[PDB]
């Protein structure tokens, strides 16, 4: 943690993008980030985490995202453009920390494409996407090019394309409606 890539059935299985998902248990997050350092030109990274629990040091993907983000990457006078390709959406917690973040260090922006909503009817889950879309983060729905993107840049694919699972478009519309409703 970070990876530099996921094993294809892993990326299959977490990132489908049914409304039911049966038993994803973990999170995973995929990530690029142009670094604008500033009398040079722009680098980037590129990476994958998966949520911890061994012994203590547990942190769903995006506190550790963030923590090896603060702890050996924040550098001084730098810009930074990140984004996450995340398998659920985030937990109102994990949001809460996100959206902290953000206010507080205006050099770092931020989108999130997020394969499925983890209980779109509930309200403390909508409220977290309401505060991260209020600090700055964009939030989107993974479609199709984003998991081509992700397949062909976070996974052990062995050069192979792509293979759509059926109902993915679909499953992209029903998702963003729920993601305009729940952003007004
Ligand atoms: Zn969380």
């Amino acid at each position: 943690n970070p990876m530099e890539a996921m094993y294809p059935h892993i990326f299959y299985f977490h990132f489908k993008n049914l409304r039911k998902a049966y038993g994803r248990n973990e999170s995973w997050l995929c990530f690029t980030m142009e670094v604008v350092k500033h009398h040079s030109p722009v680098s980037w990274k590129r990476g994958v985490f998966r949520n911890q629990v061994d012994p203590e040091t547990h942190c769903h993907a995006e506190r550790c995202f963030l923590s090896w983000f603060c702890d050996d990457i924040l550098s001084p006078n730098t810009n930074y453009e990140v984004t996450w390709y995340t398998s659920w959406s985030p937990c109102p917690e994990c949001a809460g920390e996100v959206a902290e973040f953000l206010a507080r260090h205006s050099n770092v922006n931020l989108t999130i494409f997020t394969a499925r909503l983890y209980y779109f009817w509930d309200t403390d889950y909508q409220e977290g996407l309401r505060s991260l879309s209020q600090e700055g983060a964009s939030v989107e729905i993974m479609g199709y090019k984003d998991f081509k993107y992700c397949w062909e840049n976070f996974v052990y694919n062995d050069d192979e394309p792509f293979k759509p699972w059926k109902g993915l478009k679909y499953n992209f519309l029903f998702l963003d409606s729920k993601l305009q409703e729940i952003l007004e």
